[PDB]
């Protein structure tokens, strides 16, 4: 029982194709057959092998952990999962009976381990998932979505930390994430849906996801775009992609008296804000977004990914059959050229 | 000057196409013209003039409420508005000083009167609009979209009374406001959106508006046909359109524990309910709605008109130039055969 | 070791103080030294033996579950717990593995066994409980107000389901719920607290709480009362404790337009209800209340005993050392002269 | 016919006891006999003449605008209010027709004037006042309550703006708007309510007004003190009151993830704030507050003073007959050496 598995072999830069056996799952644990899996900025990161990236992983590791698979062989004491069910994996292992936890915020909650990054990932032909961090999908849903899953549901938090239809809406940034956040708000029903981005090609995106306005900030004025759209109301909903300190600013500007913010992206340093201009007077709802709501959150995902109505063929640049270009997959996404890549491991 | 009104003359059913003096703008009002203007159940009511309407309305007056128009003339002292101005109305006029309206609770709040019910509407080529009760519409929003806004605002109240973006709902009764509700709900996310209507033209236009599945419940077991769809979960939001005392039942039965209700459709009876087991052991948030939220939902409908994600057409079923066929128009409503139907007056 | 019990041994009427073997925490189980335990509704039917007891107890079984204790031992895979943790139960056995848990309610939950009636209960020196199911008090807190902190989740979740705070309120029964709902709603703010409740020892009770105005609705219309002391605007808040179809009805009418409503209370029948007139047309949310939330209840419960602004003393009308007494205290809560009723079995 | 009011009378510090004529009531307006009236923080900077009252006020002007009032005369054309109606005052003269009171966000408008800022207030034994701005008052409520019901509207917005019953709770700044947040947020059953001030005279207002704890900032670390007494889990709720750039950031760090922010306070200069770990990674929802909900706020402001929970009379330092000793008054405020001050004109 051999499989092929990308691979952190050594402290330096880059990853390693390598022959490995198959994996025996042990309690709490299942197999799954990799259908489809993805990267994120962590992976990334870990692949760069950057100043996180050598404090926290002991190579050799198995890398990834964005999945959809296929559950092929159950561990010892695992009922809820079997053979046959298809499933898309939650990293953040939680706490459980934490204060945060106790208090259902799974998202905002403590601790053990995370998938992918502290143990084995999923950029392998087989994987093992701990059972407690298993999704089921349904079976007609297209792996390349499931595996989406995740990442989607930073951009559901996001989107709908108040509600959106109806709304004006700028988003700063269209990254990934933030090509899934536009995803997110017209399946909802946001209009229109401004989108703040430097990027030409992820400008291109924007508008191809399904955006109605796209401003490039460097080169005209994000603020004054959003006015000479919304006629001088400014914008009901705020979503921070970025993390860029002058994006937070100028949403912070265009949004309306008493509308809603959601502030996802990760600032480079602690940024300088006039609260009272900006906060306090105009009565702002301000939402701090990290992780995901166990389980209200994926099945939400679940759900408007089987709508139809997210717009997911244009986020979905690259895909991969088997693991031989993955080097190439890594470097076009350090270039800034794909928007989300995804690798089938058994064609 | 002159024109023609549809016009409830005596107390009888009915109505006549009659000629009569344009009205003169006073302080605070507006003079239009009436661009399209639809009809609604309390219209069909007065027509009719059942129990309700006999009670309610003395002739002889001007019928309807719902308006798209432009305005031709303004009253002394009104800043807001200006001729050339296309608007759409309120139909509630305001309180500001009950205790309900002070609480900003407009839709609950009563009465300084009624739009076509207590004085003259807006079937006729002129109206007479207080100024305090006109919506600015956007120039480019057909006028026969612009007219559905207040039965609009109905559906957006009901479909939004809670988050609706990838939750399943079931809708009873697929009229016009039902139908209605069906594309808001569509517009804002909400998947499975099932619907359960016993008339099979209403069916056919549900799956032509954008339902996900219709149920005759005549036919089949609504409840069932839900349990299967939902896999045994239930539906996270119910929305009751029809008034049926059966439908409010069935419905309840098929909300999920921990689920929302809510309930637009009017009864003919007091209904009998089993409380502990449908609405206390399953802990449903259930609203009772009713009227519109002065001004939000008017934003709300504004925006997803303008936004292109309302199904809309197929509710437009007949439109007619002039009032000549008004009667036709009643009695193919009365019938059942009718989606939303459009007067266009000046043609 | 020897300890007390009061057991169901047969079908029949009536219980048994018992001598019994002191038994041995299992895997994920504690033994706890029982130091207050209070008697509720269901301890009430398990002893009257009515028809609900039959299809459920098999006896011989220890009964009572409203309990605060301290662990004496602890055993198998429990790491969560420690000898001297002082303790209270949530017998709701839950499971976040259903639909309903995945989506965090664990109070409309389907639910494994329960704690004191398909196993032995905490009328006894010493009790098994799962350690699952333990909450930990300060340690300050006394025994007596901890006993009570199962049912004032229900008031609390009642009470609380929407704000209160400067709230006119509407209460309909002052049994022990119905006290300790007002004791929450005077804590949380809520003013004038109203209680409308037939038993004038009930109605007494409520004024030693700290009810604003009692109401006999035998003596005097309940919906009048309230439109009195509300200058006709209705209360914006009932919360239902009776389950007399009829209280449900006059509150429905006595709240405002817009107001709130918990339902906790449960009905002897199917009530037929004017839902225009009552829910929709006054626009009315109405919550379905069942369970505590796990663990947000318990919270606020704790918090608010901690704070000394629930009135409790004037609700534990009978406290009793060991239980030798047993009988007498069944007999005056069967014959509705007592609030709460304690238990301290090292006493 | 004359009076005497505190004028602004140059633009320079202080403010002259000047004789005037009384005002006469014209249309839409109501005259008032002026029974109390508090001190604000922004007649202090009128008074003053900081930054701010150099830009805004323009002299000769009446200063201030926390009233109770009796009416003595009613101008053509008001029908609400009549002689001897006893009322307080909304001084936000809100902005009309505008998108944030369109949407019913009254607290945040960007109009129209306000009382005694823009136009004579109420430091006068006689005071004009809008009919639609007035509030009424139960007969029985002491007229320097009534008067602190502008800023306990303050107090509201903030303590209120999400759940607070059994929530442990800092307050950052006890000056007259934290000491009625504190009032408020015990009246609202939170607990503890943990209060960090500097100002001794201060802390020891706090604590006879209810405070569970105080901490004094530069004494000991704040944080650390909200560690212990929360068990390192953190407040439930955080509160700004004092606008102090240490205090957001102590606040901050003191809230438990997924907590609750309120904030009242205005900066004196922008904010350096790490993001990512104070709002992001905790999931906070922060609340900019401004202004009061018309008129929501003040019902609940009535009716917590109204129902005795309120505790106010610690808060109410100084009283004074007449205007003789308003320079007393003043500089004792400056110095930081009241609670509230009142003035009752007709002694
Ligand atoms: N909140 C959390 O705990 C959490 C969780 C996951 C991801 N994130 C954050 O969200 C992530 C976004 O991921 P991604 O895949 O979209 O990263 P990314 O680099 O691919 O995208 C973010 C950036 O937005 C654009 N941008 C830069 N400056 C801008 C400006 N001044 N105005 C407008 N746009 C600007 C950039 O071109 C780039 O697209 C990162 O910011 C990470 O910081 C946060
Ligand atoms: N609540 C409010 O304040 C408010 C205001 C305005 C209108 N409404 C109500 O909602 C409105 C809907 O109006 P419309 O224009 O959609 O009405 P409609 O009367 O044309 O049709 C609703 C019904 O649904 C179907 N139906 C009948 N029995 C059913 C059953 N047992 N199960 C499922 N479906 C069933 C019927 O074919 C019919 O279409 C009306 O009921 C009006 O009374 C309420
Ligand atoms: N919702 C749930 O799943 C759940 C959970 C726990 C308890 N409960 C219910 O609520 C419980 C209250 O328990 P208790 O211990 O307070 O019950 P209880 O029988 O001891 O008291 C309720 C009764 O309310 C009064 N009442 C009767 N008719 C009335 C009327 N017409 N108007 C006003 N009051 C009237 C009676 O005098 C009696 O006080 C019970 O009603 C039980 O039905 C429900
Ligand atoms: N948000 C709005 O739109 C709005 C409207 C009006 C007033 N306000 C604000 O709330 C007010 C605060 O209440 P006030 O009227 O009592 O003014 P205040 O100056 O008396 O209280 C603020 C300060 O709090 C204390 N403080 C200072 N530094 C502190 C620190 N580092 N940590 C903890 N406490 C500290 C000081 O003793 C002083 O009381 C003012 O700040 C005013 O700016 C806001």
């Amino acid at each position: 029982e051999k499989m092929q598995a990308i691979m952190k072999t050594k402290p330096a830069y880059g990853a390693e194709l390598v022959e490995v056996d198959v994996p025996k799952p042990g309690p709490g644990e299942v197999l799954i057959k990799v259908l489809a899996t993805s990267i994120c900025g962590t992976d990334l990161h870990i692949y760069e092998w950057n100043e996180w990236a050598q404090s926290r992983i002991k190579p050799p590791q198995i890398m990834g952990h964005e999945v959809a698979g296929e559950v092929v062989e159950v561990g010892p004491g695992v009922e809820d999962l079997q053979v046959g069910d298809y499933i898309s994996v939650e990293t953040h292992i939680v706490c459980g009976k934490c204060y945060a936890c106790k208090h259902n915020r799974y998202h905002v909650c403590q601790n053990t381990k995370i998938f992918g990054v502290d143990m084995d990932g999923v950029f392998a032909h087989y994987a093992i998932v701990p059972a407690k961090n298993a999704w089921k999908n349904p079976k007609d849903m297209p792996p390349e979505y499931a595996a989406l899953q995740e990442p989607l549901g930073n951009a559901v938090d996001t989107v709908l930390a108040g509600p959106i239809a109806g709304r004006s809406t700028l988003i700063t940034g269209a990254g990934p994430l933030g090509l899934l956040g536009i995803a997110v708000a017209k399946a909802s029903g946001a209009y229109p849906v401004i989108v703040s981005e430097p990027s030409e090609f992820r400008r291109k995106l924007a508008k191809k996801v399904g955006a109605d306005y796209v401003v490039n900030p460097f080169e005209e004025d994000p603020v004054k775009f959003v006015m000479d759209i919304t006629d001088g109301a400014g914008v009901e909903v705020f979503l921070e992609f970025s993390g860029a300190p002058k994006a937070l600013e100028q949403g912070l500007k265009a949004v309306t008296p008493g509308g809603r913010v959601s502030l996802l992206g990760l600032f480079p340093r602690e940024v300088t804000i006039d609260f009272n201009n900006l906060i306090i007077f105009k009565a702002l709802e301000v939402h701090g977004i990290t992780g995901r709501h166990l389980w209200e959150t994926w099945y939400t995902v679940s759900s408007l990914i089987q709508s139809g109505k997210l717009n997911l063929d244009p986020i979905i640049t690259h895909k991969y059959k088997g693991f031989d270009k993955f080097e190439e997959a890594f470097e076009l996404m350090r270039a800034g050229k794909t928007g989300k890549v995804v690798f089938f491991p058994h064609k």
